[PDB]
C-alpha cells in the first residue's frame, strides 16, 4: 500500500510537530519523512507512550503527540492512519 518512496520526500513541520521532534534530534528547515518516522517514533519510545506489552497501541492522551494527532491513542501498525494524522501536522516541500 505505502510506497517506500515515500519516505524520500520532504516536508516541513508545523510548530507543535516540531517542538516535539526538537526533543529527539536537531532542527532542520526541511525533513524528509524518514526523518519525522523515525523521530516521532523515538519520541514515542523514549517516552514510553508505547509499551510493546501493551498490544500495538500507542496512549497519548496525556501528551503533546494527543493533542497533535486529536486522538487518545491509536495503533502502531495502522500505517495508513498515522501518515494522515501526521500530514495534517506538516507541508510538503
Ligand atoms: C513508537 C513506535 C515506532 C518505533 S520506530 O520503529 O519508529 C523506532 C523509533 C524504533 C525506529 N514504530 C514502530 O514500532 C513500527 C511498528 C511496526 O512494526 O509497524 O513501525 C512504525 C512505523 C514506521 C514507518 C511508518 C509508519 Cl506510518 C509507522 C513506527 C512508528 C513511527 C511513528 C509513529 Cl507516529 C508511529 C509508529
Amino acid at each position: 500500500q505505502i510506497p517506500a518512496s515515500e519516505q524520500e520526500t520532504l516536508v516541513r513541520p508545523k510548530p507543535l510537530l516540531l517542538k516535539l521532534l526538537k526533543s529527539v534530534g536537531a532542527q532542520k528547515d526541511t525533513y524528509t519523512m524518514k526523518e519525522v518516522l523515525f523521530y516521532l517514533g523515538q519520541y514515542i519510545m523514549t517516552k514510553r507512550l508505547y509499551d510493546e506489552k501493551q498490544q500495538h497501541i500507542v496512549y497519548c492522551s496525556n501528551d503533546l503527540l494527543g493533542d497533535l494527532f486529536g486522538v487518545p491513542s491509536f495503533s502502531v501498525k495502522e500505517h495508513r492512519k498515522i501518515y494522515t494524522m501526521i500530514y495534517r501536522n506538516l507541508v510538503v516541500v
